[PDB]
């Protein structure tokens, strides 16, 4: 039985407070940190403008210590029964968007209990999650989708995809070597300041077009010697520059014209880009409620089309995207829905339509490495957890290296089959 | 006894390999990661890099990892040393290596084992690592929590522009608690990043290696003014002090005995003697609330340090001067060159030698500032080291990037854990060991 549940405030990778939760059982202390968090679950912030600019989480922490913690202990639920725990947490909150107790308060307890549940089983968390998710063996290690060039030019994320590598360990080496070439290249062509990094550890040179970013990544891949072995992925994050009033997308939404694209015109740009560069995945190509545009694009595209703001890890929105045939992959952010169990349901719903699933970090991350075990446990074959820079990003990649070494031949690298890794 | 010792390669915060060591005992698994060091230059302990230009640009650590797995591990298990006896463990490690600079087995291999064993020794005693280190170092209770020296703005070889000085830090020493000191620094940092974006363009918000901003700044006064304005916007003028790392070895011209404040391209007529550079520090310290200056003069310009020490009432911190090396500390005490040590455990290579360097500094009433490296990891050992040494000061980055925050979060956990049995060093950081 649970003996202690205690939460505290800690700092995420951008210097903002977030919730860390301790759950103590007979097996020891089990700890999880929640990452930073329009349709997603409601994160509770203090809103006191004199403290952390209003971004405190003292109220969410208090909800864990005074309400969730004492209620869950008294209920005495087996920590291995994750679905029962999360059902009780949502019953305790009682709101659809988790606005009573806070999505950050609920998720922190949900993830720390999951680690207590695995430990009572005597297995690593990824094995516990595979049990919960019903995913088959051997374990599959994910392809790291590495955001080495940070934007948002309009497009937000430019990722390298080392899918040809024979192992996860080698894919990381290739990505690390490409990133080092890219950083030198950015400094050479754009000045010393272009080597400084964005929130997720990629370089952010002052560049104008998508083709400029892709050319720089292409040259770095060639300098590293991996042309043809490393693919490219993008997160457009097009909701950032959609003007719903006129139904047009403003690629120059940073400078305050008639250069605004319809979704047919924007789709033309993606098709031109995908036919020139080895782009294998595009995330949020259209806005979070521009369902018509997504369905139009899905019909012609043979590459991965990832919902992020479209789906917000929400089984209800996933169902709509399946029915309208709007996308074929889910970006899975556990704190967009608020419990481990609903996150797993989101994954299973996607798998049922043969979607890919890409387990994802947030731009405000921590030293917590839960999503590495989630990606392996879900057999997703894909993870998005940053450039190989800043340790809130490397910590997840380091954790997968430990899992890889621990599993040996009982794990396979998803490689080029990342879109179908669950059935690999 | 130790049942297993095993090393692997992981990635540090700059994307380069480093050594992680596991030590397994009856209390469980005990793990440590080594920060980035130096494999060339022959200043600090010698880190072992693979040097294969086809792998990680030559920065692999497979050979160091192999040294732990095939040489150190088997030998240490067979030696059967009590894991709580850190001095005996580290004595054995240095005996195995046999070189003064740890270049046989690699300083990164040796320190990795040294730190993972230290955690195993703490767990055998049933106490957190900071308590074990307090025992090893002989520091008194209550525990003292360190003031964070936070490098929020960068210059020198890190950034463009003419700004020669390397690190500009905020020092929340007036705060009543460590938790409040972090909040203040976090709020000041957010103000500073907005100001840098406003005054220098959006690209100025992107961060350097340690999480600070690095816009194109020309002069030291320009940088200090930006920090001053951020402190005022956050409402903490007079409660937060300023510290600098000049890293003056980066622009010392040893053949001419002059410092080039425009070494990023420069007029040799504008080059400064150490007396002229000391004048600049004195002017800045009389205008701004600068309470600590690191490496004001070059790593072997002993005459300049001693000249500056004689007149200065603020903290003078050796980094390249002292390289956490007890021999160079003894020389600095004897010549009265500095009054504080930057303590980088991986510059000397064992926990025991690090603790000795701190005690040697304390014996001359020095301050001790436990320090990160440029290449850090998610490891938080130096947080426990700062508390266990009762140093009252830690330098572990801006409040940005989790290889920096992880240390700060760990001190938050220690603060909550200790309660009244800990006090925040506050304005007494220079003398916290005797607070
Ligand atoms: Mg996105
Ligand atoms: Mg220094």
């Amino acid at each position: 039985p649970i003996s202690k549940i205690h939460a505290r405030s800690v700092y995420d990778s951008r210097g903002n407070p977030t919730v860390e939760v301790d759950v103590v059982t007979e097996t020891g202390l089990h700890r999880a940190i929640v990452p930073s968090g329009q349709h997603e679950a409601h994160e509770l912030r203090d809103g006191d403008k004199t403290q952390w600019g209003g971004k405190g989480v003292l109220k969410a922490v208090k909800n864990v210590n005074e309400t969730i913690g004492p209620a869950l202990i008294k209920e005495n639920i087996d920590v291995k029964d994750q679905s029962k725990v999360d059902e009780f947490l949502n019953k305790l909150d009682g709101t659809a968007n988790k606005s009573n107790l806070g999505a950050n308060a609920i998720l922190g307890v949900s993830l720390a209990v999951a680690k207590a549940g695995a430990a009572e089983k005597g297995v690593p968390l990824y094995a516990h999650i595979s049990d919960l998710a019903g995913t088959k063996k051997p374990y599959v290690l994910p392809v790291p989708f590495q955001n080495v060039l940070n934007g948002g030019l309009a497009f937000q994320e430019f990722m390298i995809v080392p899918d040809s590598a024979p192992s996860f360990s080698e894919a990381l080496r290739q990505g690390a070597e490409v990133y080092q070439k890219l950083k030198a290249l950015a400094k050479k062509k754009y000045g010393q300041s272009a080597g400084n990094v964005g929130d997720e550890g990629g370089v952010a040179p002052d560049i104008q077009t998508a083709e400029e970013a892709l050319d720089l990544i292409t040259e770095a891949i060639e300098q590293a010697g991996y042309t043809g072995k490393i693919k490219i992925a993008m997160d457009v994050a097009s909701s950032e520059f959609y003007k719903a009033d006129v139904k047009k997308y403003d690629l120059d939404f940073k400078n305050p014209p008639s250069k605004w694209l319809t979704y047919e015109q924007l789709a033309d740009l993606y098709k031109s880009l995908a036919a020139k560069y080895p782009i294998v995945s595009i995330e949020d190509p259209f806005a979070e409620d521009d369902w018509e545009a997504w369905s139009y694009f899905y019909k012609t595209s043979d590459f991965q089309i990832v919902g992020d703001d479209l789906t917000v890890t929400n089984p209800g929105r996933i169902k709509k995207a399946i029915e309208l045939k709007s996308c074929n992959a889910l970006l899975l952010k556990v704190n967009q829905i608020g419990t481990l169990t609903e996150s797993i349901q989101a994954a299973k719903d996607s798998y049922a339509d043969n979607w890919g699933v890409m387990v994802s970090h947030r731009s405000g991350e921590t030293e917590d490495v839960t999503i590495a075990d989630i990606a392996v446990g879900l057999r997703s074959g894909q993870i998005k957890t940053g450039a190989p820079c800043r340790s809130e990003r490397l910590a997840k990649l380091n954790q997968i290296l430990r899992i890889e070494e621990e599993l040996g031949e009982n794990a396979v690298y998803a490689g080029s089959k990342f879109r179908t890794a669950v059935n690999l």
